């Protein structure tokens, strides 16, 4: 209802908390997805999505997933967001039972950038988890999700005991049980009863399959330290041995492409469209407030990138 600004098709992954419907953006042609969140559902949680949403207007980055357009109906919340085919990492892992070393290192040198362009922006995802790892047609990351159960396994021992933590610490933490889960597929800290997985996390024990190398042993180990004080830094993370271990050059968490300027085309075709003129235009979109128009821009860029003719039908 009232977001025909778009076609909708398939279903592709319904929660007790919010569902994802396949769309199609009518003007640019666009394939998108649909996020449909229910306020009766959420209630003592729609600030937690408002902010979640509010982050997300302000992350523009390769590695994580574009938000389009923002629609709020008497119950519903539709996040309009970045189209990945390419699936999930966890049902990727799941499938080829875990990754090699070398493909590990290409995904992993990607969350990296996601997790290091968040930080550099004053925010942590306090949750990474294979769950949250989109794949584009092109086998490229994507990061969803930013909200903050079975997360548990992923929390950092100073977050389980609810000590004072720093956000960039227990991201470093998560990143440490996704490379582990990344190369084994399978949990370091795994338990059916939660308070023995919670005892095995403060413990830091975990188990070393055979087919680790040394530098992963190692890189491992520098990752998931009890102590916050003595994990492994962001800082030191971008430019360590093993991340450089194939491509001898730090990771480029940098964005690489900045929401500088307007482009012109898209202004121009924007303007032609809406019966304004240029400046009128502008100023319109320099508004950013993520209705029919953000979605527009945006997905008229994308049609740009591609090198699809800059055209509404
Ligand atoms: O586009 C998404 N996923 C997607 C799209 C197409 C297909 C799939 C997932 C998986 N089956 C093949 C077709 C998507 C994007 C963002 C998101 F939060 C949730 C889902």
């Amino acid at each position: 209802e009232l977001l025909k600004y778009y076609e909708l098709h398939e279903t592709i992954g319904t929660g007790g908390f919010a569902k994802v419907k396949l769309a199609c953006h009518i003007l640019t042609g666009e394939m998108v997805a649909i996020k449909i969140m229910d306020k009766n559902t959420l209630g003592s949680d729609l600030p937690r999505i408002k902010t979640e949403i509010e982050a997300l207007k302000n992350l523009r980055h390769q590695h994580i997933c574009q938000l389009y357009h923002v629609l709020e109906t008497a119950n519903k919340i539709f996040m309009v967001l970045e189209y990945c085919p390419g699936g999930e990492l966890f049902d990727y892992i799941i499938s080829q039972d875990r990754l090699s070393e070398e493909e590990t290192r290409v995904v992993f040198r990607q969350i990296v950038s996601a997790v290091a362009y968040v930080h550099s922006q004053g925010y942590a995802h306090r949750d990474l988890k294979p769950e949250n790892l989109l794949f584009d047609e092109y086998h490229k990351l994507k990061l969803i999700d930013f909200g903050l159960c079975g997360s548990l396994a992923y929390a950092a021992p100073e977050l389980i005991q609810g000590k004072s933590y720093l956000g960039s610490e227990a991201d470093v933490w998560s990143m440490g049980i996704l490379l582990y889960v990344l190369m084994c597929g399978f949990l370091p800290f795994d338990d059916d009863t939660a308070a023995a997985l919670v005892a095995k996390i403060m413990r830091g024990k975990y188990d070393v399959p055979k087919w680790l190398s040394p530098s992963s042993i190692l890189l491992l180990q520098q990752m998931l330290q009890v102590d916050p004080k003595k994990r492994i830094s962001m800082k030191n993370l971008l430019n360590h041995p093993w991340i450089m271990q194939d491509y001898n050059y730090p990771v480029e968490w940098q964005s690489k492409n900045p929401f500088i300027h307007l482009d012109d085309d898209c202004v121009t075709e924007l303007s032609v469209h809406h019966r304004n003129n240029r400046q009128t235009m502008e100023d319109l979109i320099s508004l950013w407030q993520y209705d029919h128009l953000t979605a527009t821009y945006l997905l008229l860029l994308a049609k740009k990138a591609r090198g699809k003719p800059v055209r509404l039908r």
